[PDB]
């Protein structure tokens, strides 16, 4: 398996749920791989559990923090080579409506959800154009990003937001032939640490009426089609978005 | 003509090009208007020119500016009673790619077109709601929140942001029986103040591979769809986007 | 202050439901109206129920029916003058899943709401191009031109067949300066006396996993942006989708 | 190693271009593939320019003959056992304006393109539901399904039709636990000999203002996201639209 042979990726919010298995993944189809997150223990196990440092590091990293991810770049170029593979993983939901949405939650969800997709999406085209790499930033974006939940307000105004500023920068790469592709990735509702802990998530998510399948994803449900993205197989895939959802948007 | 009778509506951005042209409609078909803008000659001369102040007035306000937002209400309400209709059209764009747009430029244009918007739905929300008012909340959300453009990456983000967080809104206040719509509109490339001093602008805009129709539109375009959603002709329609564009985004 | 002074329109399936009030606020709003239908003695009273003859008459006409088309033309413009709008709503719906869908229910159902469609639209092109009259085609699209529905396979086939047709008309027109706009409409659940007559459908539809604002909506919804977008209010708007639902299609 | 290890894949029009490709790569990943095509000559010799008898052949087939489709699937399951994949890839081109489209030529497009399609899915539906084989039906559904073209009036209806019925079938298939998928694959301009046929053709659809990558694909652009969409990697994938374009629709 060499799927992504010679690839170095950057996958933030990698050391739990989807950012995991994408990692996971990654490695397995040979690509060197840096998760962040913002706890060290945890994050150094994550990266432990899936290999040696050869093939994959941690670095602790929050994602609205700008100035970090210039130091995040050099860390991964350093360790691996030139970096080819951008993965906007990182993020938080808020259980709001915007009626309820303090300006404190919208700003947080936001600082994250978008500021850090922005500058993972803008840096990531600085340092990866023009370099024949064939890279790709896979930018998560969610069912959230398709339509509406009266309770998750500013999360859907942050995935709306990464939905169509992807297509600006992938139209931009595309025109000035920087052999940089930009694409969505758009998960419906997927088991993840945090769906597990909040009791009845599950059994809310997995209503006919919500998905279709009846029951909620896996992280490697998003792994894979993040390998496809990475991957020279879509070399000509870009400014498009990719829906794993178990039928919820279908309907 | 009285399609809006009895309608109260604060219209941001309203003192030039499609905001002006929304409060002109909307005073012309029975609704009290108050239009917000940061310039008070501008803004008082844009008042009178459509009517007296028993039927418009303006109010100097930055629709990034969140106090202001609680001011802006009491002083609508104080002089034409309870406000039914909110269209939230302040915005400004930026022309630069992801990759060129300063984190400063960034911050500027989503504290306007998004945070703004936010500020005005959320407000709109807890002000209208249970009133019977048939009340109506109108964003302006602009083709750029269907297509990317490459030139113009914040601008992208902002708009889709609004798209998506309309819809959230939409159904919550669906949901709970508030009797508040929310819906988009979304405006193709239009003739406003701002695009006649940018030399060349119009041009381009009107290339057949832009615009199928050759040719930009007018504030009154985006006035009329904003009556309708603003009437009770419009009382089943709830978070849609509404495309006025020439043809632009069918091609 | 009629909003189609001028407009001469046909609209089929105009007898009932939702054709009938589109018939019904069209001759409101200052239009002539021919409506079709299959049925003469209903069709007749249907004409006579909106209006004296010198607005309003009835054709009996099958959509499918093409050599029917051209008479229908014929006719309404020896009654009225040239025609200026066309609004294509007969259709017939097929309650089975794709896997259950006969043969002769799927060419049946095609034959009405895709071929109906494409007559119409095609004819309206020819007969009412350069001639300066403000030209409108709406044709009738669903939300099941959005989102499938598990037991309307073959109904879901002809809308998005609509759906995108009516997106390659609007630009051929816009293109080669017709005078002729091309829009869909998307009705969500509508209260007719067939809705009506199904029990407990009106129940089902209103389920707030199926409408969010609880109840379905009434003719006269569909009617309002019919009027909107056959008027010259809206001639910066074509090849867009006009989504009048509820809520359906937001979440 | 083998992605689609155990598959049994139907790929219609699987003797030229993309069809080729897909089937090509299927076989590369471990499946047993049938391809159709109505030429026997170039069919079978297509078939063995891929593999051996032994994991591919090739069946004279007309995708808008039913009854064939039956005779289709038994000829497949006798020589491969039990069918797991069905590509709906058979399809032809009308060059067309909606105003210009003779109804032979309507009805003779519909008829492989709709029908055909309707065929493939409705009898892969009954024949591969319930056997737990992780069955995928994959639609060619094309740009042309998302966006207009001036010139492609039947085939703008036809990839609509195929866009939205899929999604009828990949609920009902969800909603029943049946174990098969349906997607739809949307290809931008692919290279083709049959485009190198037409002269001028790949200049034009090269230049960025249709394909923002400035050049077109390659059948194995196509071929890449059908083996993700056949293989068990994409289990919660159904009932979405997956667009390989080069930047098309995203401007
Ligand atoms: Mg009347
Ligand atoms: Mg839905
Ligand atoms: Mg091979
Ligand atoms: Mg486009």
């Amino acid at each position: 398996t060499d799927r992504l042979k010679g690839k170095v990726a950057i996958v933030t919010g990698g050391t739990l749920g989807i950012g995991l298995a994408i990692a996971d993944k990654f490695v397995e189809e040979g690509a060197k791989v840096v998760i962040t997150g913002r706890h060290a223990d945890v994050g150094e196990k994550a990266a432990k559990s899936i290999g040696g440092t050869d093939v994959i590091r941690f670095v602790q990293h929050d994602a609205s923090d700008e100035a970090g991810w210039t130091k995040l770049f050099d860390t991964t170029e350093e360790a691996f080579g030139p970096v080819t593979t951008v993965v906007n993983n990182a993020g938080i939901a808020v259980s709001k409506s915007v009626e309820d949405t303090t300006t404190e939650e919208w700003r947080k969800l936001l600082s994250v959800n978008l500021d850090g997709v922005f500058f993972g999406t803008r840096l990531g085209i600085q340092r990866m154009k023009n370099k024949g790499l064939g890279a790709s930033i896979i930018n998560m974006s969610s069912i959230s990003g398709f339509v509406g939940d009266p309770t998750l307000g500013a999360y859907n105004a942050s995935k709306g937001a990464v939905r169509i500023m992807s297509k600006s920068a992938a139209l931009d790469c595309a025109l000035k032939d920087y052999d940089v592709r930009v694409n969505t990735v758009h998960p419906g509702y997927i088991k993840t640490p945090l769906v597990d802990d909040l009791e009845g998530a599950e059994e809310m998510m997995s209503q006919r009426t919500k998905t279709p399948m009846g029951h909620i994803g896996e992280p490697n449900d998003i792994a894979w089609i993040c390998v496809y993205l990475a991957s020279d197989e879509s070399k000509f895939a870009t400014g498009a978005e990719f829906v794993v959802d178990g039928g919820y948007t279908a309907q």
